[PDB]
């Protein structure tokens, strides 16, 4: 064998990751967008849980040329858990699926030099609450969220932390931490200095009354109640 390696592991020290910014026309939608300024438009959130059971719905689809992931049903599921210690909105489901290759293929700024149609119908015909619908704009988000992270587990894959919050800088970055196998988790950071948008009350009833009945298990993670069970919460300083 070779001489050791120890349990030192850097990639580069300088710079360390690889990260990439489109300062020029992305930054112009950027930059038209955060002067509307967060006056908390939960349009948002009927546009994101729409796409969040489309990509549900693709894989229901691929579920008739793979069957495996039907086997057992592990997961597969829609699960919605805020996490009040680490200000993150949890949404961790397996999709359809993503390879690497779609992250550097601009999952996101899908715009790139096209955004001049858009723009020309956004300034005479549309506004800005059917950006994300397009699905050339996510980042609809940012009117009441600052930070958005998606790290990926690997299982017979890769695994990377990638994220965006503004600017139109994101950064790639391997991961090395295993709670989970395979899975994308969605951690929406909460900007705690607007709203605190952990009220388990309404976010229960708001999914309820927009699910309609649908034919799919949800698992929704609540706040301590009052019975067996006791902690304590800061409401009272």
């Amino acid at each position: 064998m070779p001489e050791e390696t120890q349990t030192q592991d850097q990639p580069m020290e300088e710079e360390e990751v690889e990260t990439f910014a489109f300062q020029a026309e992305i930054a112009q939608l950027m930059s038209l967008i955060i002067n509307t300024f967060y006056s908390n438009k939960e349009i948002f959130l009927r546009e994101l849980i729409s796409n969040s059971s489309d990509a549900l719905d693709k894989i229901r689809y691929e579920s008739l040329t793979d069957p495996s992931k039907l086997d057992s049903g592990k997961e597969l599921h829609i699960n919605l858990i805020p996490n009040k210690q680490d200000r993150t909105l949890t949404i961790v489901d397996t999709g359809i699926g993503m390879t690497k290759a779609d992250l550097i293929n601009n999952l996101g700024t899908i715009a790139k030099s096209g955004t001049k149609a858009f723009m020309e119908a956004l300034q005479a015909g549309a506004d800005i609450s059917m950006i994300g619908q397009f699905g050339v704009g996510f980042y609809s988000a940012y009117l009441v969220a600052e930070k958005v992270t998606v790290i990926t587990k690997h299982n017979d894959d890769e695994q990377y932390a990638w994220e965006s919050s503004a600017g139109g800088s994101f950064t790639v970055r391997t991961d090395t931490g295993e709670p989970m196998g395979r899975g994308t988790k969605v951690i929406l950071h909460l900007k705690e200095d607007q709203t605190e948008y952990l009220e388990e009350r309404r976010i229960k009833e708001i999914v309820k009354k927009h699910s309609q009945f649908i034919g799919y298990p949800i698992t929704l993670f609540v706040e301590k109640e009052r019975d067996k069970e006791v902690s304590d919460d800061e409401a009272e300083e």
